[PDB]
């Protein structure tokens, strides 16, 4: 399969993604995306892992946890809006502008300056684009993606419409692991400072953390990330998060990760993955 | 009776939270909820800090550290969906259900299941109450609080509509710096297992964290929240959030935050308090 599972529809932030690595299949859910690759619907998929201005996704991360799953690569997508019309287009003719609610508040400036143009919920952004192409009513405005403008024939009437750059979604595409299949992608992972993911769970006690960075820091190997987030039912653990530049088949890496199970309840090895650039 | 300011309307999560704390001041943006504080049209505010389901709100610890504001109490918001509907309406009778569309997209199992009750988009979830009840008809139906549905006489006719039993939201109570008064909030936080909650950025040198953490734990400082981010303004360094138990001015404390801005390129403490339970 050349699918990459998704959550949305085309012109979503999330499909721009899986252009990234290949040919998209739109998916209702996160739940949903996995399942694209588990059930063999798809071979991969990408999934938001954090954002900027929000946080990390914990329930993705609960699932590349539990699911039978890979990290094979991670790309980045600035979130930039665009305000986007009907072929002849006016922003002081205009009524209104469609969008997902926090792309809404995030465009707050546009909206105070523009009281002619009412903010207007739309289940998301890509959508609202779609909405403007079948009204055919060159009254409302969509704010979504350049590539939902693209795609609905919109025109652009106004680029970063938020007054946020730094707007990015970083984005793992995953296969199930009884495959990590390279070759298959559309461009292969920059492997030059190729990543590890893990997630590890430690019984809480004072110390516990600094024993495991232990771990990686006193074997000269540098972290790019590192989370803490309690455990639910099981009884006085924090999970961790923890991105670190190095192979996981790389000796030096090889006994950081012996080094740590033994202490840390578990450790999960999401993936060995390189970067693709825009 | 004092004010709280907060982001949104009546009926909304973050007003259940306003309103451990005292009267709520609603806003209409978290720009607006601290600026006033920031300038008094208001003493404190409740933010929202992180939920268990999405992450931290980089967004928001972004002003934190930005404002001359300080952590006075932090809480726990169980973020728990009701359907809402007029007095007389049927879930066997609905055509609609309106909510804020991350609220319809937690709930995905419910319209999965109910193919007749068509999802719909709104501003959040409180006005989706709103809207209920100043339209009318019994066939349409929210996906709010259940406060939200008790403001606006709406019957409750489903409790616990999320696929996930587990959402929860904590909350910053805060004021300004220099008038961090503690007696007119509406209780006293619970200060036994008191926290204290920093910001730090490093110069990013392997080891650097360890480093960092080896201030509190050799110093037997216990952690309850570690997570790093890349600094958005200098070029080579990472934020860290920290939170631990002790207070500011406890030996050990004070001594492991001076060691820390021993080579930290910045130091912020948020603030030293305790928990308000509902
Ligand atoms: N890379 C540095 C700093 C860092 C730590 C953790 C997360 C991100 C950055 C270290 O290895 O200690
Ligand atoms: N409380 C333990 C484990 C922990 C670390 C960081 C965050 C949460 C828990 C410690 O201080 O190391």
């Amino acid at each position: 399969n050349w699918l990459i599972a998704y959550q949305g529809e085309p012109g979503a932030y999330s499909e721009i993604a899986a252009l990234r690595f290949g040919e998209p299949l739109p998916c209702e859910s996160f739940d949903d995306v996995f399942s694209a690759v588990t059930e063999q619907k798809a071979d991969y998929a990408v999934i938001p892992i954090e954002n900027s201005l929000g946080g990390s996704i914990h329930q993705n991360y609960d699932l590349l946890l539990r699911r039978p799953v890979v990290i094979l690569a991670e790309t980045f997508v600035k979130v930039e809006h665009c305000l986007l019309g009907l072929p002849g287009a006016s922003v002081e003719t205009a009524t209104k502008a469609m969008s997902h609610p926090q792309a809404l508040v995030q465009c707050h400036n546009f909206f105070a300056t523009h009281p002619q143009i009412r903010a207007e919920a739309a289940y998301d952004t890509a959508g609202s684009a779609k909405m403007v192409a079948e009204s055919r009513d060159k009254s409302a405005l969509a704010i979504a993606s350049k590539r939902a403008g693209e795609l609905y024939g919109l025109d652009i009437l106004k680029e970063n419409l938020a007054d946020e750059e730094w707007n990015i979604t970083r984005f793992f595409c995953i296969a199930h692991e009884n495959n990590p299949d390279i070759s298959h992608l559309k461009v292969r992972p920059d492997v030059a400072r190729q990543k590890t993911s893990i997630v590890f769970a430690l019984p809480n006690e004072q110390g516990s953390l600094f024993r495991a960075l232990a771990t990686f820091a006193l074997r000269g190997i540098d972290l790019t990330k590192i989370e803490s987030r309690p455990s639910r039912k099981k009884a006085f653990e924090y999970l961790f998060y923890a991105d670190f530049i190095g192979h996981r088949e790389d000796q030096n890496v090889h006994n950081a990760l012996e080094n740590l199970r033994e202490f840390a309840t578990m450790v999960k090895v999401l993936g060995s993955y390189g970067v693709v650039n825009p």
